[PDB]
């Protein structure tokens, strides 16, 4: 039981952990010109084979566990998925001139990252002292898939009755790169043993690889923020609160397990930091082929530039500390 | 001394064994869209880097090893490698309508492989109980640079002498990528000493990127084993039969050096395994540049998409069962 | 105390390491032919993720270690970065008819390698005996940001007080690709603790990376080396001689530290075969944007084809021998 003074100790060592600092990393030698660039066949071999160390984890955590105790922590997923663009539709909508229906239930993208939560929240876990369960990334398919898909059909029911009427809708988005990566991951996850390869090719250079893909995100974070003053003065105050409100409704009613079906409270706040999030790599393949009018810097330019640096800035450090105050 | 009962719980778990679960991992994909590509430049440098380990591994095989017993695994090789294309121009030819010669000796491209029989045979051969000697992998070399060669000089003066008259033929194959790759690592493994760069760069991650090289080798098989219907109903029964003929044919005359020499009975499956291989790297880039009449799905489409798994199907988890036998 | 009959027994075991021995094996391929060639895209992602374990390396010498020690190395290898391009610009200039200055002044572009010295001498120096301090690749960037801009700054002001009349110039060289690729690994290196992501991505694949651009260098150096006898015959001799002469102006100068500071005889030799090395990834990439009028096989060709396998060849295991003698 300690105040707000271990909370700055806590994020000045949190901005100074290796995910988070090639990210503001990479924003400091964009404003500084660097010629440097990572060509797009190898960000797109990081995109994948990062995608399938998540579908693996998630895969075999569902062999070795019982289907008993899995049943609350994703029903209070799915339905914590499903509920964010909801309120996004409800929160964001109702404002002055950029109220563009279509590039704001896609601002509302908030599913699960791989970014941090699977990186930053589960190295900073068991960093200290509290444990968790097994099935920490099993929670990633689930609130992604159905995150993304009510983004879609939501913006595309309200334009066929609004410009027209003055299954094959989440068939484009499943089918496709960076989503297609991490079925993969399932199904050889809970069906084959892959155990020499995940542990000894997926799982080591995993922190590694994620690392060239937060230094990518961070210097085309630079103009994007910048377009982002031609868009809006409202995408900037839902992105920095938006990663706060989105966790104290996951964290009571993450709550409710811990006096029901066991879910430690060091897994409530691996409930509670991953609905927080704002998607960075499953995110803008989808939502731009499903959702084609996009206004493509929107809901990037919330995510990428504004959501995930809060999402690991003041959450994580914040959720360690209401768990470490029980 | 155990029935074929044992036989089908071993197909079982070797099918669920990492290597080939991405195979049928990559057709299941392939049947449901997925806009999922690893670029070009990817899969040009797995397919270097994976033939520098095993021309490493054969090159530090005769090092540490005395060349009195490696004359006779050897020689019951190089006369394993030619007869099976000589072979293959006595069985496949005299047939109907699809007697193309010209893509019927390279359909007899059966040399070795890269993604059995080194990573197939050599992780389940020690892993239940039977012992092998050192020189697995410097069996590679041998049965496949004699065994392309005879596939091109036998189908280039086959088409001398029947429409022009109604050291320059290998060196055009040997000189290429994909097969200088490999005698690089022999060269580097005969003379110099590097136990440094291979464990820790070339070994651990080997086992690792054949998993993406057999997703590729997946997804480019469905079309290819549906554009095989308009070829042949012949080329499909030679490549159910000729993996498990190419088998005894080698396990007996294997059985020689067992009773004559030591390369043991353990190391006599890990001769015979290598015969019924098709291979799949150092293949298809020859055989193209030096026999360019050559139908490049006929050769192809028999040795990615029906010769390996059984290859890896049903004559692994056999000469397993004919080892544990004796 | 051992004569020069310790020397040859060392320059044959040396010769036989894996870093030049890729080398030296990708010169002999390349006169045989070897269709192989490893892409431009994977090329520049070797020549980044290998200039970031230098930044990293360099970066983390500097927190656990005092500010007083670091002095009297880094004033003795500034002095010695700007005193090897005036040198040259006095030996190589007043000659026969290849004094093309702005071709001679980038032909001293002798900074420091990543290719040897740190991978070179760094695992021989520990590999016998004798131990260095905390800070060998701190004296990387130091020697290498200086040794270049002088190389430019004096062959941009002598063009213009020539042909002409008859802050701006190092901010085009420091500001690109393959330079801010090592001062995003000191300013992590400095401030952030990347203590996760080094050791276990930078780290274990480092001395594999180097072998597959040591294999590029090799086989890219074929035919520059038969280009450079259309330029000169003296752009041979300094390349066999000055890799020699530069290193006993730095190993005297080297030992003044010994005798006035804690810098040890065994950080001596990694200071003096640091001096003697001829950039190879650094290089090229300046000095060709910040020097346009280059004739770009003098400074190139003299520096991976000739001048690296002497740095490699005659003064590691020269240097090792003078230190072993006091």
């Amino acid at each position: 039981m300690d105040f707000l003074s271990n909370f700055l100790t806590d994020f000045v060592g949190q901005l100074q952990s290796p995910t988070l600092a090639f990210l503001i990393g990479g924003m400091v030698i964009a404003a500084l010109g660097t010629q440097l660039v990572i060509p797009e066949a190898i960000s797109t071999i990081i995109v994948f084979m990062l995608l399938t160390k998540i579908g693996l984890t998630g895969g075999m955590a569902i062999r070795n566990s019982n289907l008993t105790e899995m049943l609350l922590p994703v029903a209070f997923s799915v339905i914590l998925g499903i509920l964010i663009v909801f309120i996004a539709r409800f929160t964001l909508a109702k404002l002055p001139n950029v109220r563009t229906v279509d590039a704001l239930a896609t601002g509302g993208l908030f599913g699960a990252v791989s970014g941090s939560t699977m990186a930053a929240a589960l190295t900073t876990l068991e960093e200290s002292k509290i444990s968790y369960e097994a099935w920490a990334g099993a929670l990633y398919p689930f609130m992604d898939i159905p995150a993304l898909v009510t983004a879609i059909v939501v913006a595309n029911i309200y334009l066929n009755k609004r410009k027209r009427k003055s299954w094959p809708i989440i068939e484009e988005s499943l089918q496709g790169p960076a989503l297609s990566a991490m079925l993969l991951g399932l199904a050889l996850g809970i069906f084959t043993k892959p155990e020499s390869v995940y542990e000894g090719f997926y799982d080591p250079l995993f922190r590694g690889l994620l690392s060239i893909l937060m230094l990518i995100m961070g210097m085309e974070a630079w103009s994007r923020i910048g377009e982002l003053r031609k868009v809006a003065q409202w995408y900037v105050v839902y992105s920095l609160i938006a990663p706060i409100v989105h966790g104290f409704i996951a964290f009571g009613l993450g709550m409710i397990a811990h006096y029901a079906t066991g879910f430690s409270l060091g897994g409530v706040v691996v409930l509670a930091v991953i609905a927080a999030s704002s998607s960075d790599i499953s995110g803008p393949p989808t939502l731009r082929a499903g959702i084609p009018s996009a206004n493509p810097s929107a809901y990037i330019g919330s995510s990428t530039a504004i959501g995930t640096p809060i999402a690991i800035g003041v959450c994580i450090p914040l959720f360690i500390g209401l768990a470490q105050t029980l």
